[PDB]
């Protein structure tokens, strides 16, 4: 019942209840002749909403909000940026517009500024070496080193145990690595494992597109990267 690319019309977003007070948020985007589905994060902040990544685009990020409200209540006062391709960053302005503080790594503001893509208000300082992390409200922000791009972040909720993958872990099903325009194929399966290691408690894992699993995309999402690389 995790929602998928043929039940959500682009322009829509659905709020999937993973856990106690953590959500995932789905929506649609045009890519590459293709439609594809994306997943992002909402997390209580006791009193507010953290939100991990935008809904891909304006229209998108503007319906999450407006989804949001209706389904919690709670508003939305942070907002974090996993990494600087338009599906995390496409919709900041709105984000801003919203009176939402958007943040990213000074690593993923760079290369969004460079890429002339949204650029997220704030800087996360504590994560630019491999293997670091940060808390952030009621998450751990965590530098994997570089898989799907080079900066990208993973997100753990601890009152949960719920690993947000952003776009460095596939969902099972998939069968290829993604875009790899900006990936480091030859980092990323030990990107993967830094993860593996850091994260053994985790329940739920959540991929930057598809549905959720368990710690076995991680290790779906290693053997996927092998397989391309030769
Ligand atoms: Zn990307």
């Amino acid at each position: 019942e995790y929602p998928t690319v043929n039940e959500i019309p682009v322009g829509e977003v659905r709020l999937y209840q993973i856990a106690d007070g953590v959500w995932s948020h789905i929506a649609t985007q045009s890519f590459d002749g293709a439609v594809y589905p994306s997943n992002g994060l909402i997390v209580r902040d006791g009193d507010e909403l953290l939100l991990i990544d935008t809904a891909w685009g304006a229209k998108n990020t503007a319906a999450l909000l407006a989804e949001i409200e209706k389904q919690i209540g709670l508003p939305v006062t942070r907002a974090v940026s996993t990494h600087f391709h338009d599906d995390r960053v496409g919709g900041v302005d709105v984000l801003r517009a919203a009176g939402v503080a958007t943040y990213a790594s000074p690593s993923t503001r760079r290369l969004a500024e460079a890429e002339g893509n949204e650029i997220p208000t704030h800087s996360l300082e504590g994560l630019s070496s491999s293997g670091d992390a940060v808390r952030f409200g009621p998450v751990e922000l965590f530098y994997p080193g570089a898989a799907h791009s080079t900066d990208n972040l993973v997100v753990y909720v601890p009152s949960a145990n719920v690993l947000y993958g952003g776009c460095a872990v596939h969902e099972l099903s998939r069968t290829s690595a993604g875009n790899v325009a900006d990936a480091d194929l030859a980092e990323w399966p030990t990107s993967v494992e830094r993860i593996q290691k850091h994260y053994p408690e985790a329940e739920v894992v959540i991929p930057g597109h598809g549905l959720p699993g368990g710690l076995d995309l991680l290790q779906h999402t290693a053997n996927v990267v092998k397989a391309h690389k030769n």
